[PDB]
């Protein structure tokens, strides 16, 4: 049996704009989200987040199905423009009611609330403004920081400032595959460069306003290998914790991403780095996938594998779990870590017999958290896990298609379906490991 330290967090995770539906109700504003997906051409079958998983209604369901299962804590995000219309100034009662009721219920059925405050669905009113472009987001970031926190931080005692801000910045703004559709290398690393003024700000504003809870970031990372026998060191130094970990904890960018990308950072960008290295109590990673990497005249391309995929195609590398726990803690040695994602989607199909047999999902799951629980024996301070996710939703540029749930939703009726991986997760939970 593989046992996890006790009370270790076993959690789910969501996003809003990829559960809620109804962007426009309650005198929300628009995001870059509702505008880029009501663009045609930028998400497969012209898919938008306006009705999703009708988690906007069906809200007390799912949490009732989180209760259920034995889960212990819930990851969710905030939607910036129902709470602040215009991304500052005024604030929306009913953007702030539901949020409350939701964190209440889960207070009432004890569930942790993890809560991220930006999961991507930027005001668009703030993208007019140029969005992560602008320098200024840090203290519009800020401002909205603090009114989560004065409003629900008697409750919500851990915080998520930043979910995959690499993702944001990059996908956003140099590849353009996410909103704001974006394809500019400098707009890009002023991006990346703002997000971590924003976090900072945000982190500071925490520390004079809820006195008693943790704070952190969330980042996405790749477990790479090289083809023949440096490129490696770049992926991870670019594309995983590093970016970010280095201004946080060394005051400067990784190495190798000043080489590639000096020029595309503002010009006194150091003059930041005293106020970002802001101290923050733990670092969330997500992890997905495994990638094959080789030297390619970014200079970098990807090498395909033979490995079993999923749906994504996304090559299934559990090992890279246990590498990237042990290499935060040997990199920058933090306080506490969690995984704040880790799933996999695939072909789900509901059998005759109305369940959902997704033993890949379940062969995934586990060999994933057996990784994880080696490196807590190996010494990494790994406080919880969280499941993406709960619900098949809407997985962004790929719309309704690709489903990451332990619960089947189906469109159509908006029932919900706890699959096999929902299950036998149940029973994880309950036994606070693998048996
Ligand atoms: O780092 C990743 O690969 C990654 C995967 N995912 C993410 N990031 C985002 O955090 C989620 O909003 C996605 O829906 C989820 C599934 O694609």
């Amino acid at each position: 049996v593989k046992k996890f330290p006790e009370g270790f967090l076993w959690g789910v995770a969501t996003a809003s704009y990829q559960i809620e539906g109804s962007p426009l109700a309650d005198g929300a504003g628009m995001s870059i989200w509702h505008t880029f997906s009501h663009t045609p051409g930028n998400v497969k079958n012209g898919d938008t987040g306006d009705v999703a998983c009708d988690h906007y209604n069906r809200w007390k369901e799912d949490i009732e199905i989180i209760e259920k299962l034995g889960v212990k804590a819930y990851r969710f995000s905030i939607s910036w423009p129902r709470i602040l219309p215009e991304g500052t100034g005024r604030v929306n009662q009913k953007g702030l009611d539901f949020y409350n009721r939701i964190i209440d219920t889960l207070l009432e059925k004890g569930i942790t609330p993890f809560v991220t405050i930006y999961h991507w669905d930027l005001p668009f009113a703030l993208q007019l403004k140029g969005g992560w472009a602008n320098r200024e987001i840090a203290d519009w970031f800020a401002e909205y920081s603090r009114v989560l926190f004065e409003n629900f931080g008697d409750r919500v005692k851990n915080w998520i400032t930043l979910n995959e801000p690499w993702v944001v910045a990059i996908v956003g703004h140099l590849y353009g595959v996410h909103a704001p559709g974006m394809r500019d290398i400098y707009v890009a690393f002023r991006a990346v460069h703002n997000l971590l003024r924003a976090h900072a700000r945000a982190v500071k504003v925490f520390r004079e306003t809820v006195k008693d809870g943790k704070i952190g970031i969330v980042f996405n990372n790749g477990y790479f290998e090289p083809a023949s026998e440096r490129a490696v060191r770049f992926m991870h130094q670019f594309n995983n914790y590093p970016l970010f970990l280095n201004p946080i904890y060394r005051g400067d960018y990784p190495e190798l991403v000043l080489e590639f990308a000096r020029e595309y950072l503002p010009e006194n960008y150091k003059d930041d780095m005293s106020e970002i290295q802001e101290k923050i109590d733990f670092v969330g990673l997500n992890y997905y996938s495994g990638h094959l990497v080789k030297f390619d005249p970014a200079k970098v391309s990807f090498v395909e594998r033979d490995l079993p995929k999923t749906a994504m195609g996304w090559e299934i590398v559990p090992e890279g779990i246990y590498w990237i726990l042990k290499k935060v803690k040997e990199e920058y040695n933090p306080p506490e870590v969690y995984i704040t994602e880790n799933g996999a989607a695939f072909d789900d199909v509901v059998s005759e017999d109305g369940r959902v047999h997704d033993q890949n999902r379940i062969d995934y799951l586990k060999a994933h958290i057996g990784q994880a629980w080696k490196a807590i024996q190996e010494g990494v301070p790994l406080k919880g896990y969280f499941v993406w996710s709960l619900l098949d939703n809407f997985e962004w540029a790929e719309g309704y298609s690709k489903r990451f749930g332990i619960v089947y939703v189906d469109y159509s009726t908006q029932k919900r379906i706890v699959k096999d991986s929902g299950y036998w997760y149940s029973n994880v939970v309950k036994n606070n490991g693998l048996e």
